[PDB]
């Protein structure tokens, strides 16, 4: 459904932490140290159905600084169970 | 560095066409046929000096359907000259 830019407050930073933690479990970029999530941060709201406002979940697209390098991460969250998954983690990328 | 999501009106579509035209000149992605720019479309305002008012130009991050595949393209536009450049182009990427 809809997209919006969100600020980089505690909630967002904690999404970055989730992303680094999970990537660290995967191990493709070594041992990473979360530094910071930077602007911009995009949120997509995913609705359960056309015609209705029930929210199925969200996707977040982040730029996350870890171990002095900048990466892109995409994170899904289920509205109901609050489960999050790391959909993509890529970099180093150039600064936005 | 300041961001906003913009709609995919004729202006934006024309940016898509420019991206495909330019990529076609470059030839690193084959011979492409522009179809459509889809949501979401992010516009960055680029200031001459960060924290200060004067606008140097803009950057547009697009999702562009060409030849039935989806690519990511970033386009800069200079505020004073209106010159545009294709900063990058890649894909195929999964739908946002």
């Amino acid at each position: 459904g809809e997209w919006e830019i969100i600020d980089i407050g505690p909630f967002t930073q904690n999404l970055g932490k989730f992303a680094v933690d999970e990537e660290n479990k995967i191990g493709q970029y070594g041992r990473l140290t979360f530094n910071k999530v930077i602007r911009p941060c995009m949120k997509k709201t995913i609705y359960e159905n056309e015609g209705f406002r029930e929210i199925k979940g969200y996707e977040y697209q982040l730029y996350v600084r870890a171990s002095d390098k900048l990466f892109r991460a995409d994170i899904s969250e289920d509205y109901k169970t609050r489960g999050r998954k790391l959909l993509r983690f890529n970099g180093p990328v150039p600064p936005p």
